[PDB]
């Protein structure tokens, strides 16, 4: 072939299309029974396929400017234009998040059809054994035979959800060719609480609060879910990429309001209501009960509360420090932080600086998006950028 | 005198200080028994004395660029520097809002002391009868006698809270000298609901929700209060300056979350809970009961709810259109929108373009700040700018 791509996911199929459209004869190999398994299950089966605000600040990397070039060369609109062209209903939800109306599968079907038109060859349920450099490019050995190619594209994703065929193949190939690998971790993952915290929040399983999840300078406002394993909801998932074991996150419940103010207002205006009943006018019932207990104010009358006491109560709700036991790991993470070091890669090409004809695209790379369509957009953009050069 | 100022409020005393410090002999006249009565009662008696983000976008005007010059010449830091210099404890709350730690009166005492040092003369409980142009400047007639001055500064505020000595004096003087007056209205004011709306929200008096209050392109996220008169809380107050009679505002309750998502999640995860009980895991109890009733789902089991039904329920909570009966008017507004037309005023001076030696500062002018310290900062800046020229 002129081009062999490992992994028929978001980045791989995009690259395929662009290289097939250039008349380049391309072959895509994947160990799965079906292409784009993550696409398929993503955005709750709807696929949050991009985000209108996609830009360098929405990604974590060791070199923050690395993604600048690809992102500008392939924008959310460009992908939207592609979807509309295939009659795929889409809409925005919150925070710039674009979803399909019908199902993630429309997108798979689409990429598929685009590949068929571009002349690319797809081989599924095919495992990779080795890759060797050759005087002429590369040879890859597979459970189905061997292929030679001038260009080889590593588009095999990251470590999240092993059950779906996630592997670290990309990292093994990077190291094999001497490319550094930025240390990887489960990201956009729920966070665990220890048996004691879980006992204390015993009765709050199922509550869902509007909240800021803060770690130092990073803050996200979205739902926080309390479960029997601990903390999830989009705000946890976001901050989970910034947090590290041993550390505290700070939760601001009902972040747009000032609870101390409210409570003093209710104090004059009514006065003779129980504390937990005043809180229940502000928070879901179970949370109200919880915060009134912890503070030892249950059944106490709102008018008997000093200012100092109210401030402390508010503070317990709006500056709530939690120290997570850990993360739930790769069986539950949406994304892998870290990956093939960017410094070793051509920003406008995706090609290994040290190894002509070798390319790394998509999530396997040390560019990691916030939750909200940013990861798919990076997959798109970098697949596209490689597809122009490959 | 060299300079007579009408109104010993925020803008007037600031101007006084700056003109007194220049050796200009100044006199401040006020019909009140005490200076800075609004300062005194402002920020809940604490005084929200500025906002660190103060800038042109935080103000409504007929000429949006008018305030640019003054704001840059006198910044929140400049005022902070002044407070610290007088040993006045201050802190930030939310949204850039600076407050005193002790009381608004510290600030009054301070401005006072600064005036005494600057040599300015203060006359209180003194009413204004007329102002005439003179070959030499101005003559003002007062319940205490007459004064002549080369410069006359109108710093008499707006129409809000008549009980505290608010009057439209500024507007009467503008018109008398042919300066146009941008149409005035109660702003940062609660909004009223009609008897029918008030009956429907009968049982929600006292609830306080995190919410977005939206009118077209304007949106503010803060607390929304439901009372027996209707709607208040900072988010109402903010949007009230943008809204107009006959129109709708849209309320997004729990704006950082997607309730449709949450509810579908709770549907799989639990399933056999009553709708209103699922909502109570998200909203204060009374709101949960309200939204479940309106939608006619009370006691219904969360797993018997179609997607379409959930979407509609969510939408009722997060795209909630309300048509207000009116505003509560000037007895309750924090600020007056509109005022002396800016186009008629020197942006870098506050002087009437058509009338040498006549100046208009502070709230009487057609520059109106969002809630959060922006109005005091405009008072400061414009008082200061005038005080340099006067
Ligand atoms: C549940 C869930 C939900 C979402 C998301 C993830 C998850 C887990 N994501 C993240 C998103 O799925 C992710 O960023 C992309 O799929 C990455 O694109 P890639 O092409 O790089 O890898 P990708 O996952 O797409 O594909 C990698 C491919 O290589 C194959 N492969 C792996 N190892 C192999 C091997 N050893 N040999 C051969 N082939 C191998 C795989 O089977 C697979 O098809 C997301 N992102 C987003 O922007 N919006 C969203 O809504 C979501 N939602
Ligand atoms: C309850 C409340 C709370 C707040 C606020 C307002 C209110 C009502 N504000 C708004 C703020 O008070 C306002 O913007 C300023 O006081 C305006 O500054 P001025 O100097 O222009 O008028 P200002 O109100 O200060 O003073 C005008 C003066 O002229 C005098 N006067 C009026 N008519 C007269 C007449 N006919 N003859 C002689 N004298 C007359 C008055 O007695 C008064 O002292 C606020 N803003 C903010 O930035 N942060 C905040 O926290 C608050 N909080």
């Amino acid at each position: 072939q002129d081009v062999v791509i490992i992994g028929a996911g978001a980045a791989g199929m995009m690259c395929a299309i662009e290289a097939g459209k250039r008349g380049r004869r391309v072959l895509v190999i994947d160990h799965a029974r079906a292409p784009g398994e993550k696409i398929r299950i993503s955005g709750g089966g709807r696929c949050n396929f991009t985000n209108i605000h996609a830009s360098p600040r929405n990604f974590l990397s060791g070199n923050p400017h690395f993604c600048k070039s690809a992102l500008a060369r392939y924008r959310p609109q460009d992908f939207v234009a592609l979807v509309e062209r295939h009659g795929i209903g889409w809409h925005e939800k919150t925070l710039g998040q674009l979803f399909c109306d019908h199902s993630a599968k429309d997108i798979i079907r689409m990429l598929m059809a685009e590949m068929k038109e571009a002349g690319v060859q797809l081989r599924l349920e095919t495992s990779i054994g080795e890759v060797e450099r050759t005087a002429s490019g590369f040879r890859v050995t597979t459970s189905a035979g061997t292929v030679d190619a001038a260009s080889l594209v590593v588009a095999s994703g990251g470590k999240s959800i092993p059950k779906m065929g996630a592997t670290g193949l990309a990292y093994r190939i990077a190291e094999q060719f001497g490319l550094p690998v930025v240390e990887t971790r489960p990201a956009l993952v729920p966070l665990t609480l220890d048996q004691a915290q879980l006992a204390k929040l015993g009765a709050l399983a199922g509550v869902a609060a509007d909240a800021e999840a803060r770690f130092g300078k990073a803050a996200f406002r979205e739902a926080v879910l309390i479960t029997h394993r601990g903390l999830s909801g989009p705000a946890i998932l976001q901050i989970s990429s910034y947090w590290r074991e041993g550390e505290e996150i700070v939760l601001r419940l009902m972040p747009d309001i000032d609870i101390a103010s409210i409570l003093k207002g209710m104090r004059r205006a009514n006065g003779r209501q129980a504390v937990q009943t005043a809180l229940a006018d502000i928070l879901p019932r179970r949370l109200a009960q919880f915060f009134a207990d912890e503070a030892k104010l249950t059944g106490r009358m709102l008018a008997d509360l000093s200012d100092k006491t109210i401030d402390a109560l508010a503070s317990s709700i709006q500056v709530w420090a939690v120290k997570p036991a850990g993360s739930e790991g790769y069986r539950t993470a949406e994304v892998t932080l870290g990956g093939v070091d960017t410094r070793a890669l051509d920003s406008r090409t995706m090609q290994a600086k040290e190894v002509p004809g070798l390319y790394f695209v998509g999530e396997c790379v040390d560019v990691t998006g916030w939750l909200g369509g940013y990861n798919f957009q990076w997959a798109w953009a970098s697949g596209f950028v490689a597809g122009q050069d490959v």
